[PDB]
């Protein structure tokens, strides 16, 4: 009812702009290394900022750590419904996910899946995660450079996603392709996926594949296969969700949220730690001399990378924030990527400091009722990755400037060319 194009051009210095003309929805800001200066000007001089004009329509940017905490925690004032990316999904491809729901329904839906990351289950999966990590690292050449993104970050992420859903291992690349094309929709995040035809094909292949999986698993259960750790087994084991297939919106929304949830977040945290080490190489010497730093370092990698730059909200009513009046119905973008660089919260915020004692207080997982469900699984994979790196490699060299992904939402890497030096 009723009545887009992204081509990269050089982004000017933020000092050339009127404050009202600063548009941080531009999906090339991370790639061009202008994002830090743009968010700093907002934090300093317009921390609750209204952009009247953008390809996504108008929106507020909330850029200080303390103000983002308030917006994220205050779901009575700032709704996550109906979407949490800045723009809109293409027509015909809106799916309800509980990341874009408010309590109480949010809490009900999250409760139906949260067992898949139960701490007892993560512990039992440590052997498999570590095996995959070591096998992947042992397979890498040490006599020439290679692209870390496909060989390590995407490889490990795809196996993890297959495990979460007990998805056919040989088809696991499909979970990643489907997640990429959803999160990368041009109309939603300024990503490079602008062919609505391929999105319609995916959305239908995926729904057909999840239904086959559900039916295969219920047929396998009916034939006596013992239930496992995966999401489908858990849903089919609980009275509330044993019939979830008959609720197509809930069924597709829960399965897709789990796959998108861990797809480029994992991947880009795995890559981003190497980039941060490359910029701050003394931290790798510190790590080798004190390997017990790995858990805190994992938090600092996640803070410094901030794999998801924001989550969006809609004001439920007029709200005074930062000396501005956000109007009812306005979109409000919580820029975690800015909050984690806010010097009001973190001293020397742009430095990667792997023993930073407050690194765990970052906002890369958000805060409030939507605080990332997969946080401990993300931390676990990163811990095991770095433990297995330290066993094998005395040095890691980045041999070319990394290529960064076009998106205003995912902060990530498509090319990361690495040369390994094995230890003695
Ligand atoms: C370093 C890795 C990750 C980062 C930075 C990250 C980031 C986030 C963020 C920012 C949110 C929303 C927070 C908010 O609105 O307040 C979120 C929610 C969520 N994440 Fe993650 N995520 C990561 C890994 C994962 C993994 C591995 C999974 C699944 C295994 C996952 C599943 C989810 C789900 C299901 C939600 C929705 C939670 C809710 O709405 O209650 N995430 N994540
Ligand atoms: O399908 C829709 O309706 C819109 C989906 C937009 C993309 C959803 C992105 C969710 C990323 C969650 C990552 C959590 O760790």
């Amino acid at each position: 009812f009723g009545p887009p194009e992204f081509v990269e051009t050089p982004i000017p210095d933020v000092n050339t702009l009127a404050l009202e003309d600063i548009d941080v929805s531009n999906p090339f800001l991370y790639r061009q290394g202008q994002w830090r200066a743009y968010f700093k000007r907002l934090r300093d001089e317009a921390p609750v900022h209204y952009q009247k004009n953008s390809p996504f329509g108008p929106f507020w940017s909330v850029t200080r750590f303390e103000d983002i905490l308030f917006v994220d925690k205050s779901h009575d004032l700032f709704s996550a419904e109906p979407q949490i990316i800045l723009g809109d999904p293409p027509e015909g491809l809106s799916v309800e996910m509980f990341i874009a729901m408010d309590p109480p329904k949010h809490d009900v839906q999250r409760s139906s899946v949260q067992g898949v990351v139960a701490p007892k289950n993560l512990k039992e999966m440590e052997g498999l995660i570590r095996s995959r990590t070591g096998d992947v690292l042992d397979s890498l050449p040490t006599d020439k450079p290679f692209n870390w993104v496909p060989a390590v970050s995407k490889e490990l992420t795809g196996r993890m996603l297959a495990t979460l859903l007990d998805f056919p291992y040989e088809e696991r690349h499909k979970l990643v392709e489907w997640s990429d094309r959803m999160a990368g929709a041009a109309s939603a995040t300024g990503g490079e996926f602008a062919d609505e035809n391929a999105m319609f094909d995916d959305a239908a292949d995926m729904a057909r594949s999840f239904s086959r999986l559900w039916r295969d698993k219920e047929a396998r259960r009916a034939a006596g296969e013992e239930p496992g750790f995966d999401l489908i087994s858990l849903l089919q084991s609980n009275k509330e969700t044993k019939d979830l297939i008959n609720r197509p919106m809930e069924f597709i929304g829960n399965l897709t949220l789990l796959i998108v949830g861990g797809n480029d977040t994992t991947r880009n945290s795995m890559s981003g730690g190497l980039v941060a080490m490359n910029e701050f190489p003394r931290e790798f010497e510190k790590l080798k001399a004190k390997p017990e730093l790995i858990p805190n370092m994992v938090s600092e990698i996640i803070r410094w990378q901030t794999p998801l730059a924001y989550m969006r909200r809609i004001a439920k009513q007029d709200v005074e924030l930062g000396g501005q009046t956000i109007k009812k119905g306005d979109r409000v973008v919580m820029w975690y990527a800015s909050g984690n660089r806010d010097e009001r919260k973190f001293d020397n915020p742009d430095q990667f400091i792997i023993d930073r004692k407050d690194a765990r207080n970052h906002m890369s997982f958000g805060y409030g009722v939507h605080r990332c469900m997969g946080n401990r699984l993300a931390e676990l994979q990163l811990r095991i990755l770095w433990e297995e790196i330290l066993k094998r490699f005395d040095n890691i060299e980045v041999v070319e400037e990394p290529e960064r992904v076009q998106s205003n939402f995912a902060r990530g890497y498509s090319r990361l060319m690495v040369k390994l030096t094995p230890n003695s």
